[PDB]
């Protein structure tokens, strides 16, 4: 259930509860960094495919949080 | 990937420049990988550019940490 400024204070749709990590999913695609309360999210997965994401879920939490880190940089 | 040199040498190394803050963009995506060091926070911006940046390049540090806030996670 959600992390909003009410319970449905989101931007993209059509997603479910729980996936897993038994080989891949890689990149996330969120939107416009200054348009929405939030803006919206896409996940690119399990033999290069896409999913969307707002507003109550863990796997994504951890994904954001996991994705974040892999590697480091400035211009490299 | 972290602090690097040469005329491009690690999984992403394209983007290479100067935008101090966050104010307005098109879309931002973190890590198009599944397999190596490969990724960053790629930023799509206001009559273009597309950048590959993360951890070491501050403005991006803060960007991900500034924008995080803005987009969500799924269903319950």
């Amino acid at each position: 259930q959600p992390v909003g400024i009410n319970t449905s204070t989101t931007c993209c749709y059509r997603f479910i509860n729980k996936k897993i990590p038994k080989q891949r999913l890689e990149s996330y695609r969120r939107t416009t960094s200054s348009h929405c309360p939030r803006e919206a999210v896409i996940f690119k997965t399990k033999l290069d495919k896409e999913i969307c994401a707002d507003p109550t879920q863990k796997w994504v939490q951890d994904f954001m949080k996991h994705l974040d880190k892999k590697t480091q940089t400035p211009k490299l």
